[PDB]
């Protein structure tokens, strides 16, 4: 259903879609605009990396991430959902750290092209599912705007190899994974002259 944790059965690491709407219908990331999917009384099930905040670093197996809202950010809505994934008691004043971070709730992570400029791992086209990550720690700090922002550190915890790795490339080749286009899209662009 909508609140399903973990990988979508039948959708392996390395699957690519050209548009966010295809990512929504696959179930990997259900919101078609919002960069994160979750519930404040539950966890976060998926998020997309598409640039956003320049202080975020993306290094493949680990990356930093900045929350949403709002003025100061609050540990509400999806900010709390992502925090609740961290294997630590929720703390909206100083953040928390999971000593046993692999026991936290999984997050499906897709990256989008517009994150390209401060991430060498963003795909050149469309969206790519990169596997399960886990919330290592989260903390509040003063952002570039001068207000408060909630930051997160996540790390990869997936049985399938990262798609950029040699072994992940072999799986993409062996599975036949290719850029998915909506039916008729390429045909409509070519007849438009
Ligand atoms: O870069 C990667 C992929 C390869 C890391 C896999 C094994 C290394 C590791 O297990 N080290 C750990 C250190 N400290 C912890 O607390 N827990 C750990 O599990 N990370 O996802």
């Amino acid at each position: 259903p909508s609140n399903h944790y973990g990988p979508i059965p039948g959708i392996p690491v390395g699957t690519m879609w050209r548009f966010r709407v295809q990512v929504s219908e696959s179930g990997v990331h259900r919101p078609h605009v919002a960069g994160i999917h979750g519930r404040s009384n539950d966890g976060a099930y998926s998020l997309v990396l598409a640039g956003g905040y320049e202080d975020d670093v993306d290094h493949g197996n680990f990356f930093t991430y900045t929350g949403s809202g709002g003025c100061d950010q609050k540990l509400t809505n999806t900010n709390r959902a992502l925090a609740l994934n961290c294997f630590a008691p929720i703390n909206d004043q100083e953040g928390a750290e999971a000593k046993d971070w692999r026991s936290g709730k999984p997050v499906r992570v897709v990256r989008n092209v517009k994150g390209g400029k401060n991430s060498k791992y963003a795909p050149a086209e469309g969206n790519r599912y990169d596997g399960i990550y886990k919330v290592v720690k989260y903390w509040p700090e003063k952002g570039k705007s001068g207000f408060l922002v909630w930051r997160y550190l996540l790390r990869r915890d997936d049985d399938e190899p990262g798609p950029w790795t040699k072994e992940g490339k072999d799986r993409i080749k062996k599975l036949g994974l290719t850029m998915q286009y909506p039916e008729g899209y390429l045909e409509a662009l070519a007849n438009a002259h």
